[PDB]
């Protein structure tokens, strides 16, 4: 399991819970010195418990698909609580069994879906500490259109910056203040499929994408990305989703 707390949490505090989620991931090889995540794990061994503590110290424990880092549902005092996709409900006969009661959230986990159950876009939601603080006490009594928005900032704010340096540097300045995602934040977590599979592809292709990834770059501005020597390849990518789920 990994855990993280917020009170007493600082800059180098939060980087160590991300530190390790990011090694409680499993893989047997790295492609251009960068983790490839396994293309399956059976049975229990999928999922990986994440607890979270909240300022006032209660806490949520959220399970994590360690093949792709997709938040699959989290437990709330005695309740479970699942996204509403088939990958959910299998997560459910191995996690949090003992809870007295489960609830199917009514949306998938995806992006769109947990925008448009929010009311809002990810650009118009800030994310830091503080908005993870109020994630967490959000997530401990439902309310579907609150979680909705608790679970977009809860995503951002574990799986995203496991996946990309840049992602928790990110949250590292928000320690003590919330801010929208920067354009290049919401560019990485759109590309991280797409620039897992073309790393990929590049073993066999001297370096080279296949098909080269559109990013947004920390300047606010539209760059391309070729092949492996690209600073988000050397420097700023964590994690690959195998090309096998993709
Ligand atoms: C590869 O990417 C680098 C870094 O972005 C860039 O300067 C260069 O023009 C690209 N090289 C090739 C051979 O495509
Ligand atoms: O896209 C998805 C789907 C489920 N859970 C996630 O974290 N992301």
């Amino acid at each position: 399991d990994v855990s993280f707390r917020l009170s007493g949490a600082d800059p180098s505090s939060y980087g160590m819970f991300i530190k390790d989620l990011r090694n409680a991931l499993p893989h047997t090889e790295k492609v251009y010195n960068i983790p490839l995540l396994l293309p399956s794990v059976s049975g229990a061994g999928r999922y990986l418990l994440m607890h979270l503590f909240n300022y006032d110290g209660n806490t949520i424990t959220v399970a994590v698909d360690v093949t792709n880092v997709y938040i699959m549902g989290y437990l709330a005092l005695t309740t479970s609580y699942f996204f509403n996709e088939p990958a959910a409900d299998l997560a459910s006969q191995y996690v949090f069994r003992s809870a007295r009661r489960k609830i199917t959230l009514p949306y998938s986990g995806n992006y769109e879906r947990l925008q448009i159950a929010a009311g809002k876009p990810r650009e118009k939601i800030p994310i830091g500490l503080p908005a993870l603080d109020t994630a967490i006490s959000t997530l401990l009594h439902y309310d579907s259109t609150a979680a909705a928005g608790a679970l977009l900032v809860l995503i951002q704010t574990t799986a995203e910056a496991a996946r990309f340096k840049y992602i928790e540097q990110q949250i590292q300045e928000r320690a003590y203040r919330d801010e929208v995602p920067s354009s290049a934040t919401i560019s990485l977590e759109n590309s991280w499929s797409g620039l897992s599979k073309q790393i990929q592809l590049a073993q066999g292709n001297n370096g080279v994408f296949r098909t080269p990834t559109v990013l947004v770059d920390s300047k606010g501005n539209r760059v391309q990305i070729t092949n492996v020597t690209s600073n988000v390849v050397t420097s700023n990518i964590q994690l690959l989703l195998n090309t096998k789920n993709i």
